[PDB]
Parts: structure tokens; C-alpha cells; sequence
């Protein structure tokens, strides 16, 4: 139950047992973003060795409710995926991360 960098593939960035459904239709889902590029991703409690960057922002958010931040892996500089962060107290849960299967090993 370990899932790591694709590119460096050494960093630990997660572990199964961290993964939920906020799709309510499957922990892993496709979402489209502006330019109309197709990301599949997957939805975990919680995750580490991640460098955020940028403001939360909520253009275009995947998850209404929540605003996105980029995050990449702390060694490699490879684009993991973005964490989501609830934008009043009462949602739950207050912050998570969707993360690019493509992204992570093994692959699923
Ligand atoms: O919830 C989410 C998560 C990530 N994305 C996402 C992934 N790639 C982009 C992206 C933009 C905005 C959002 N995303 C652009 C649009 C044009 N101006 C620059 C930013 C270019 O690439 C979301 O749209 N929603
Ligand atoms: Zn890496």
C-alpha cells in the first residue's frame, strides 16, 4: 500500500489506505480542464513530499466548494496533481488532494 513519484520514483507520496470517493461515482474520476485537456485522476485524505505553489484558486474548480492549489513532487519537480481546500468551515472534508494516475506507481 505505497504509491510513489513516476518520474523519480523513489518519494512516497501516498498510500492506498488514504484513498475515498468524492466523486461519489468512484474515488477515480475525468475531469476537463479550460483548454479542454482530460485529466484522470484520483482523490486521497491525505498526502506528502509535495511542494504547493501558487494561491488557492477556484476558476474552474473540479470540486465546487473547494479552490485548487498546483503541487508538485519535492525532488523531481514532476506536476503530481493539485490539493483542494474548502472555502468555509462548515464542508467536510476541509482539504484533500486529486492526484494524476499517470502520475504515481503503480499505475491504477
Ligand atoms: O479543480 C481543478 C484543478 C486543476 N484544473 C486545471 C488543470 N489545468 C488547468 C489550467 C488552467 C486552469 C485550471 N486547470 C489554465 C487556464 C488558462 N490560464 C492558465 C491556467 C491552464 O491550465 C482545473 O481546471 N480545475
Ligand atoms: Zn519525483
Amino acid at each position: 500500500t505505497s504509491l510513489s513519484c513516476k518520474q523519480c520514483q523513489e518519494t512516497e507520496i501516498t498510500t492506498k489506505n488514504e484513498i475515498f470517493s468524492l466523486s461519489l461515482s468512484g474515488p477515480m474520476a475525468a475531469y476537463v480542464n479550460p483548454h479542454g485537456y482530460v485529466h484522470e485522476t484520483l482523490t486521497v485524505y491525505k498526502a506528502s513530499n509535495l511542494n504547493l505553489i501558487g494561491r488557492p484558486s477556484t476558476e474552474h474548480s473540479w470540486f465546487p466548494g473547494y479552490a485548487w492549489t498546483v503541487a508538485q513532487c519535492k525532488i523531481c519537480a514532476s506536476h503530481i496533481g493539485w490539493k483542494f481546500t474548502a472555502t468555509k468551515k462548515d464542508m467536510s472534508p476541509q482539504k484533500f488532494w486529486g492526484l494524476t494516475r499517470s502520475a504515481l506507481l503503480p499505475t491504477i
